[PDB]
This record gives C-alpha cells, sequence and structure tokens, in this order.
C-alpha cells in the first residue's frame, strides 16, 4: 500500500529537502571512486512516500524506544543509498538489508552526509556502477536515495579512525575522528526504527 506523491518544486518542503542533500555533500577519500566525481546534484524529483502500515510500525516502535530512554525518541532525518531502494519503499527495512561487513556492526547504515550515501547507491563499494554504463561516476544515470526518519534512542558512541545493539542501547553512532570534515554515521539493528520519508531522483553533476 505504498503512494508516492510528487512535491512540487515551488513547495517548501521540496526546498527543504534538496537544500539538505545539496549542503552535505563533501570530499571522499576515495577520491571519488566509489560515488563519484562532483560537488553538487541536479535534483530531478522529490517523492513523499506514503505508507499506512509502515508508518504504524514505524510510530510503534519509536514509542517503544522512546519510553526507554525517558520520553526522547532522539529521531533524526538521515540519507539511505542502496540498490534496494525500491523493495525498501514498498516493504520497509530489514535485516535483509543489514551491512554484515559494516565497521560499526552488523546492521543498517544511514549518513548525514547525502554524498556518503551516493556511494552506496549502487551497491558496496559503488558496485559496479550504473546498470546502463556500467559507471560509478556516471552523469547520465538517475540515481535513487532515501531521506528517512530514524529513531536512534540511546545510542552508542563510536570514535572512529576514518546483530544486536550494544547492551542498552538502541543504535550505534558512527563519529569521524580523522576528517574533522566528515559527518557521522548510525547503525540501527531493527528495521522498524526508519522510515523511508522522501525518495530523491537525482543525478551528480560533473564538476565544472
Ligand atoms: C554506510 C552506508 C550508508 C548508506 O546510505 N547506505 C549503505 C548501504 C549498504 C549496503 C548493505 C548491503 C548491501 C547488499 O546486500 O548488497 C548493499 C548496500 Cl549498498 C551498506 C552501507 C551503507
Ligand atoms: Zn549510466
Amino acid at each position: 500500500g505504498t503512494i508516492l506523491i510528487d512535491l512540487s518544486p515551488d513547495d517548501k518542503e521540496f526546498q527543504s529537502v534538496e537544500e539538505e542533500m545539496q549542503s552535505t555533500v563533501r570530499e571522499h577519500r576515495d577520491g571519488g571512486h566509489a560515488g563519484g566525481i562532483f560537488n553538487r546534484y541536479n535534483i530531478l524529483k522529490i517523492q513523499k512516500v506514503c505508507n499506512k502500515k509502515l508508518w504504524e510500525r514505524y510510530t510503534h516502535r519509536r514509542k517503544e524506544v522512546s519510553e526507554e530512554n525517558h520520553n526522547h525518541a532522539n529521531e533524526r532525518m538521515l540519507f539511505h543509498g542502496s540498490p534496494f531502494v525500491n523493495a525498501i519503499i514498498h516493504k520497509g527495512f530489514d535485516e535483509r538489508h543489514a551491512y554484515i561487513g559494516g565497521m560499526f556492526g552488523a546492521g543498517i547504515y544511514f549518513a548525514e552526509n547525502s554524498s556518503k550515501s551516493n556511494q552506496y547507491v549502487y551497491g558496496i563499494g559503488g558496485g559496479t556502477g550504473c546498470p546502463v554504463h556500467k559507471d560509478r561516476s556516471c552523469y547520465i544515470c538517475h540515481r535513487q536515495l532515501l531521506f528517512c526518519r530514524v529513531t536512534l534512542g540511546k545510542s552508542f558512541l563510536q570514535f572512529s579512525a576514518m546483530a544486536h545493539s550494544p547492551p542498552g542501547h538502541h543504535s550505534v553512532t558512527g563519529r569521524p575522528s580523522v576528517n574533522g570534515l566528515a559527518l557521522a554515521e548510525y547503525v540501527i539493528y531493527r528495521g522498524e526504527q526508519a522510515y523511508p520519508e522522501y525518495l530523491i531522483t537525482y543525478q551528480i553533476m560533473r564538476p565544472e
């Protein structure tokens, strides 16, 4: 029962979501290997993802976390890129989407930097790039990211040199320690702690 509603570029909701995507682009230490070389995106569309069942599943978990955490869900809006984006908007996040080899544990990963999530749209490491051209820096093919509502609850703070959550925690916060430009990443262990609120379709832009 998911329906996608197109936002008009003239709508303030479109404009705030586009500004979060654009303003959280950073340079990556791979020189663009995984996600391509760019400083900004061309946003083609932003759709609101509406699924009553998935939304209730998310608010039900959010109330349980918030009750375990002095009435504080610690809810954030974060990006998630994956080849499974079509399945996530219809069926929700789940364990099948956990990153088994993730540095901060086997869970589902979200990013503050949209350009970190862009690195994963075509798979771990950028996979083989776009399906059409096999190009991880393709400027033609349309990519998609989710901008998601995520319940962190009590988050374990892991400093990083760039399964279940640690006992008594509802998530993990991956704090960069070496690149003072990198924003945080977060990992959750139950799919019902994230709701894919917006589906953003875009291209990366070749720098001038
Ligand atoms: C760090 C991070 C940020 C993000 O926005 N998205 C991701 C997605 C995956 C991921 C996990 C499993 C698989 C697969 O089973 O094939 C694929 C991917 Cl892309 C892993 C990590 C991230
Ligand atoms: Zn392509």
